[PDB]
């Protein structure tokens, strides 16, 4: 690793701190805000390296979306108020780690137009393919999914499934599966076959509910795919607010 990349696991490449066009086939320039290893059961069994990125041009939105006004209004009737001597950053941090407040804060963040990107780098290819198959079931444990249009959810997961069909044939260690969350919550999916030094553009998931559900899962305070990646993301967001 260089000062321009960070180590996630010795079995796979260091993650760039910044990624954008033209070097990478992305919509805008992204900055790494959290990383970690997605394990299955134990740290003994590493499935993939996870990197969460924010659009450089959108970092300003965090403080405007997750401001003290929204914190106060969201929970003014539900929870005791935050202590007035605390900083806003301290108050926001406590809410983002509170199981009862975090989903609401994250949903509001994910509706604000902020562009995010996940870098999903396989460590064990077989496990990764299985985690792909299980993605719909996983993100739908989210209770907020039930209120939504079932037909739109099903159609959106077919879009994702089709993109995943193309990924699964390629999966190998140290390849990069990229998922960009556009400002309208549709998703551009791409794939870097590292050994060929080739980019594959997989397509777009138009249904915005799918990107909302997937990135709410990445950033979930309870049972996120990578607890260590989520913690880093939250610290990045608090420090921006
Ligand atoms: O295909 C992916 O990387 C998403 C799956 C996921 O969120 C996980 O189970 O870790």
């Amino acid at each position: 690793a260089d000062a321009t990349s960070v180590a996630v696991d010795a079995s796979i490449s260091a993650f760039p701190k910044k990624m954008g066009p033209p070097q990478w086939p992305f919509s805008t320039q992204y900055e790494l805000i959290g990383k970690g290893v997605r394990c299955v059961s134990s740290i003994t069994f590493k499935a993939y390296g996870l990197g969460i990125y924010v659009a450089a041009e959108d970092k300003h939105l965090v403080s405007e979306v997750l401001d003290s006004k929204f914190l106060s209004q969201a929970f003014i009737d539900t929870a005791a108020p935050p202590s007035p001597e605390n900083s806003h950053q301290d108050n926001l941090r406590a809410a983002l780690n509170d199981p009862a407040k975090a989903p609401i804060l994250i949903n509001n963040l994910l509706d604000s137009g902020i562009r995010l990107m996940s870098k999903n780098t396989p460590i064990k290819a077989g496990s990764f393919k299985l985690l792909m198959d299980g993605t719909k079931k996983s993100v739908l444990k989210n209770p907020d999914s039930q209120s939504q249009d079932k037909d739109r959810l099903e159609a959106g997961f077919q879009e994702l499934h089709d993109c995943f069909r193309s990924v699964k044939g390629l999966v190998a260690r140290d390849d990069d599966f990229f998922i960009e969350l556009n400002k309208d919550c549709s998703m551009n999916l791409s794939y870097y076959a590292r050994k060929k030094d080739e980019f594959v553009i997989l397509g777009t998931v138009k249904e915005p509910l799918i990107g909302k559900l997937l990135f709410a899962h990445y950033l979930a305070a309870v049972d996120p795919p990578s607890p260590e990646a989520r913690k880093e993301v939250i610290d990045a967001l608090v420090s921006l607010s």
